[PDB]
DNA sequence: ATATGACGCT
DNA sequence: AGCGTCAT
């Protein structure tokens, strides 16, 4: 009981970018803005291949890795824009310059870990603390949250859904303990109302909407920022986790969503995050090891320690493209030209990462796919990366991969190569 | 015929 | 180092 830690220690959000791809086209477009609309990437195979949907094309089924054509069948007046093209790859510059604007934005509050192009995690206890003592136990106004459900309410003894969240947030409120400078829950709330003031000026200064989790770790705050999309934010107190996780499929929770989480539920016979309680800490880590064993324990009693990391620059850059069924490159000019556009890309990428952030990458790594190989990358090799010039990355990235040729022939590559991909690594401070 | 980026394992 | 997992 009072030795048992509960994880309520740290306040944490997940501020995630709503359709991202898709309202940055919208911002550029005003045409596009509250309609039924994707982005895709490539236009050929079947209209393209849909990575990005706008809420409205969502009420239709139209989903993310849909084509375009299968998509139009769906919702006949969908709207679509493309992702750049360039050297004739997608370029993607342009969501990346949003994310940087978002991101910017973000970082004025508290320090932020950028956890895709269009999310990162806030770790906001410093920042409560602040507001706190800035307040003199004043008790908080639902006026200062409007756009936050507070997970599990209304409960106890309206046909509205905005009815429904005003009713969980006055239940929430209402039982706050506000003379209390330690009470977790009043310490969500406290982050719940500095997260509405950065959602505000996200959209105020770029035109954005995002939704957002508030909770005492990642893992729960990213649950959370997902139960109330779009534009709005979600509570999830720890008192909440035992009814949330009762339902929760373990595939879920982030990390769970592939072969361990199916082997969790396979090995266990179970299906929700909360019958993982009945196991000891022990059985877990006999099953799945000593460090996923002690998380799972842990996280199934909603702590999780995983901390904000103070990063708000990607670590490493990379370029590539696939080259699916016929188009796998077959011969040894093919790949030395492509090998040379995706080099070029990364050379400007490179350059303004270097100028923007002061910092140099040191290794190059290139990854290739086989034709027959379902996995990711058939083949990794590494080389030193001592100057941004596109020629010689692409004459290096070659020479480490040229052996994989089976051909005898000088012309031919076989067998044909379906994926490059350049990165560059390991950074160092300019 | 579905462009990236972080991290763990060995 | 090079491979596998999970993710957006
Ligand atoms: N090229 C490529 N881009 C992708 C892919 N998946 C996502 N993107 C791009 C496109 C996405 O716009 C962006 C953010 O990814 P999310 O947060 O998972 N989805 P969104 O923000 O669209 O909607 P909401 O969050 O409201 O559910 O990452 C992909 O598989 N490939
Ligand atoms: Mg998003
Ligand atoms: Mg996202």
């Amino acid at each position: 009981g009072p030795h048992m830690a509960t994880g309520q220690d740290r306040v944490v959000a997940l501020v995630d970018m709503d359709c991202f791809f898709v309202q940055v086209e919208q911002r550029q477009n005003p045409h596009l803005r509250n309609k039924p609309c994707a982005v895709v990437q490539y236009k050929s195979w079947k209209g393209g291949g849909i990575i990005a949907v706008s809420y409205e094309a969502r009420a239709f089924g139209v989903t993310r890795s849909m084509w375009a054509d299968d998509a139009k069948k769906l919702c006949p007046d969908l709207l679509l824009a493309q992702v750049r093209e360039s050297r004739g790859k997608a370029n993607l510059t342009k969501y990346r310059e949003a994310s940087v604007e978002v991101m910017e934005i973000m970082s004025r509050f508290a320090v932020i870990e950028r956890a895709s192009i269009d999310e990162a995690y806030v770790d906001l206890t410093s920042a409560v603390q602040e507001r706190l003592q800035k307040l003199q136990g004043q008790p908080i106004s639902a006026d200062l949250l409007p756009s936050t459900y507070i997970e599990g309410l209304p409960q106890g003894p309206t046909v509205q859904k905005e009815g429904m969240r005003k009713q969980g947030l006055f239940q929430w409120l209402d039982s706050l303990q506000i003379d209390n400078l330690t009470s977790p829950d009043l310490q969500l709330t406290v982050g719940a109302v500095i997260v509405e003031e950065m959602r505000a000026a996200i959209e105020r200064e770029t035109g954005f909407q995002c939704s957002a989790g508030i909770s005492h770790n990642k893992v729960l705050a990213k649950l959370a920022c997902g139960l109330n999309k779009p534009n709005r934010q979600t509570l999830v107190s720890h008192g909440s986790v035992p009814q949330l996780f009762s339902q929760m499929p373990i595939r879920k929770i982030r990390s769970l969503g592939g072969k361990l989480g199916a082997s969790v539920i396979e090995i266990l016979g179970i299906e929700y995050m909360g019958e993982l309680t009945q196991f000891t800490e022990s059985q877990l880590q006999s099953h799945f090891g000593e460090k996923n064993g002690s998380w799972l324990y842990a996280m199934c009693r909603g702590i999780e320690h995983d901390p904000v990391k103070p990063r708000q620059l990607p670590k490493t850059i990379g370029c590539s493209k696939n080259f699916p069924g016929k188009t796998a490159l077959a011969t040894r000019e093919q790949v030395q030209w492509w090998l040379l556009q995706l080099a070029q890309e990364l050379e400007e990428r490179l350059t303004k990462d270097r100028n923007d952030n002061d910092r140099v990458a040191t290794q190059l790594v290139v990854s290739i796919r086989v034709q027959g190989d379902k996995r990711l990358s058939s083949l990794r090799r590494c080389c030193a990366l001592t100057r941004y010039d596109a020629h010689k990355m692409s004459h290096d990235a070659f020479t480490v991969i040229k052996n994989c040729n089976t051909s005898g022939i000088q012309t031919e590559w076989s067998p044909p190569l379906t994926m490059l991909f350049l990165c560059a690594t390991k950074f160092s401070a300019s």
